[PDB]
């Protein structure tokens, strides 16, 4: 019968790890060769702990460039807003202003508290360092833990959701998707002695969410289909094809093949010959400072059905005469609509 869960593991998904003081010295250069992308660092437990260790994690996962993010490890004994404040005064006292994943509230005991109370507790927690930061956040805990000792009203923050042994996180009453996957306590990783905390993140844990991922590219001069061959030659085996006129997203150009772009179609990775490429026009906000409003069509009265966050990237799809003086448009998640041309700049 009928069992929704959350989505499996996926080696699609960022390789990620969490670490606090417990580990002593890492060396992340080894992290970093190790596969790793991103590391979450234990910040500051209730008001009454500072991790002595994330300075130096900080600044060492940094030099080697990976991904970093922070976590608190919640005391609902002590305040909310007063955990919120002492967590983020720490991660300033320590010069951490870089970090690129979203703040994570690590919720896991109840110190004896109601569940309508805790989940009171952790809402105030995460607000407050949404009004301090300015920056978003994500709740990690345990799939039992939250059945059990908090309420849905949790559901309105992404999860970074812990459960060990299996592929796929159990059945949740509070969250249908995740952000975050901790699968395993017991990992191995260059760099960090003992078992190392294992995950699994999407792209939605970073901070910076203005990325334009969807199609960026279509066909030109192609009669009838573009042909993707499995290296940049005539002489590589055809491994698909894109009907003329279909949009298709440019990944990269490789080295060992200039002159052919490092492309994705329904479903195939592969390379076509640039000579048949068209870039889609792609385009951010201008004189923007808070947002900007999509339309179903180009019109004042028109319903708004989405919003450009300032500094977002979308794609400029044509100009429907109907409507001059504005874009339709395409926002970085799949939304097509409408926005005044006084507020876009080309890219």
């Amino acid at each position: 019968h009928h069992h929704h869960h959350m989505q499996s593991r996926n080696n699609n998904n960022l390789k990620g790890i969490d670490v606090s003081n417990w580990k002593g010295n890492i060396n992340f250069e080894s992290v970093k060769n190790d596969g790793v992308e991103v590391v979450y660092i234990k910040a500051t437990e209730g008001n009454y702990f500072k991790d002595k260790y994330a300075k130096q994690n900080y600044e060492g996962a940094k030099e080697q460039g990976l991904s970093v993010g922070f976590y608190h490890f919640f005391r609902a004994n002590k305040g909310a807003k007063d955990q919120a404040n002492f967590f983020i005064d720490y991660l300033n006292e320590i010069g951490a202003v870089n970090y690129d994943c979203k703040l994570a509230l690590d919720i896991e005991t109840t110190e004896g508290v109601g569940v309508r109370d805790l989940t009171s507790m952790c809402i105030e927690f995460l607000e407050e360092v949404k009004r301090l930061t300015g920056k978003e956040v994500v709740v990690y805990t345990y799939t039992s833990f939250a059945n059990n000792n908090l309420d849905s009203r949790l559901g309105n923050y992404p999860v970074w959701i812990a459960h060990y042994g299996v592929n796929t996180p159990g059945a949740n009453n509070i969250w249908s998707s995740w952000v975050g996957f901790q699968y395993s306590e017991n990992g191995s990783v260059a760099g960090v002695n003992g078992g190392c905390d294992m995950n699994e993140f999407t792209e939605e844990i970073f901070i910076d969410s203005s990325n334009f991922n969807l199609d960026n590219a279509t066909t030109k001069n192609v009669s009838t289909k573009l042909n993707i061959r499995a290296k940049g030659t005539t002489n590589s085996k055809i491994i698909g094809s894109i009907p003329a006129g279909e949009t298709f997203k440019i990944k990269w150009v490789d080295e060992d093949y200039l002159g052919w772009y490092y492309v994705e179609y329904n479903g195939v990775v592969g390379y076509v010959n640039a000579d048949y490429v068209e870039k889609l026009q792609m385009a951010t906000t201008y004189n923007v400072s808070t947002f900007l409003n999509v339309r179903e069509e180009g019109s004042l009265n028109s319903r708004i059905v989405d919003k450009i966050n300032s500094g977002d990237i979308f794609r400029i799809d044509w100009v429907d005469s109907d409507f001059i003086g504005w874009y339709r448009i395409t926002t970085k998640n799949g939304k097509v609509g409408f926005v005044n041309a006084e507020f876009v700049k080309k890219l």
